[PDB]
């Protein structure tokens, strides 16, 4: 007597068996996974290769994220669709999944966006250690600094578990893949990790290693790293495509420290 | 806000509005052609409304997406995409895309935007059904020289035309009983941006493809294609027949010889003759 939702995820270009590291994949599955938690809806999870022919016929076209209702014969193929049904199920159910919050939208915007700068300039320069970048590509460095510490500002403010409050929302099914993501990204492509004194960044980025919405959708490191080089046209030798999938969701040390003291965890 | 008027001088640079720029798929035969993405149509037609009273600059692009300089500049985002560069920021998903025009049409008290779930359920509910007929009638057809007629199918096939030609029947209704020049009203709304594209790919894919038009006694529906077919916001980001054709056949697996690939491109938008005239004599135009 509650709905099954289906959602087509993007596999992996190294494994099709396993997921792949699209962020509105993994959005709209911490969103389902937070209904399914708590018994409003039943959740199916499947991965797809997006190059595959049955895939082009069946969706004339779309990726993943698709999300299929069909016991209404209703498939969502446009973000705006699958964000607006599982809000109706959220809202008929009373879950409070779904708030509006400027400031969280734009410290979202301008932190992926100022690391996709880097990504890039600091890539092309590579084709390096940090510490070293000449200015115009520091630059690009030091900005995604900039976001992630007003990011850190913002929760420090809030005094909050997750981003809105106690309780998960959109803007944490959004940012903590973005994070995760830079923080993979950061240490196996460019050089860095995210700043060890941005106690409040850390605590959240523990928050998200303890949510179970998360943790079930989160890509393995290696198909996060073969997202970014294949679409850079970056090779991947054998032996990396080989590694056996790893996730790695740990704290430095010294963090944990600083994160008890403070008093930023269970 | 006449007396306010009265009290701001804003400046008369063309160069004050903002500069949207939109990246639409292209098409698959010639790159330098627009393609024809739903969403793409969708939202050119939302930026054309806002360009036409001049509350927006709006460039469109083409892109081929499967370029390697596209893979990397948007590292895997597909068209549409929409950039504001003045104010160093990408719109890749529709909700950022259909936000940002939301806004700038409230801004400007532009109509562009209403909630009707009548709407959207007959717009979705119509495409569902020709999505089904089109994947069963190719499927049925797959080791024949000559494509079956429609009249001739057995109902298990049959049965998605039937539901397409009720959902068009609804939306025919739902105009009669609205007598309005688009779907809510007088304006051009999102839910236009949607239907529009959708029957005038249903209109194509039928007479190329499937081996039907979208029935001439529907006149109210009709009338809104050729109401359509007069706007400049649909005119302008619609693409050719053969570029929709190869659309549909490109992801349909089905083939596309030398001739249809040279095959000049040509943009029908033609009525029916006795459609017009049953327009014209009910003073629908
Ligand atoms: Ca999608
Ligand atoms: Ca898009």
């Amino acid at each position: 007597s509650k709905p099954l939702l289906e959602l087509y995820v993007k596999a992996s270009g190294i494994d099709a068996r396993r997921i792949g590291a699209d962020l509105f994949c993994q959005e709209f599955w911490m969103e389902l996974y937070a209904l399914y938690e708590i018994g409003v809806a039943r959740v199916e999870v499947k991965t797809v290769n997006v190059n595959s022919e049955a895939f082009k016929k069946n969706f004339l076209g779309a990726q993943p994220p698709i999300m299929i209702e069909e016991e209404k014969e209703l498939t969502y193929t446009d973000n705006r669709e699958i964000e607006g049904r599982i809000f109706h199920l959220a809202k008929e159910f009373n879950v409070p999944l779904f708030e509006k919050d400027p400031s969280a939208e734009k410290r979202i915007e301008n932190l992926y966006r100022n690391f996709k700068l880097f990504l890039r300039a600091k890539v092309e320069f590579d084709k390096s250690r940090v510490e070293d970048l000449p200015a115009q590509i520091k630059v690009h460095y030091n900005r995604v600094c900039e976001q992630l510490s007003n990011i850190d500002q913002l929760l420090s403010e809030r005094k909050s578990r997750y981003l809105l409050g106690n309780s998960m929302t959109e803007y944490d099914c959004e940012l903590m893949p973005r994070l995760h993501h830079i923080r993979i990204i950061g240490l196996s492509l460019l050089g860095f990790d995210i700043p060890h004194n941005f106690t409040h960044l850390w605590a959240y980025i523990l928050t998200a290693y303890r949510t179970a919405a998360f943790i079930e959708s989160c890509p393995a490191d290696q198909d996060i790293i073969h997202h970014y080089k294949e679409q850079m046209n970056l090779f991947t030798n054998q032996r990396e495509t080989l590694q056996s999938p790893t996730k790695t969701h740990t704290i430095p040390e010294k963090v944990l420290s600083d994160i008890r003291v403070k008093g930023l965890a269970p």
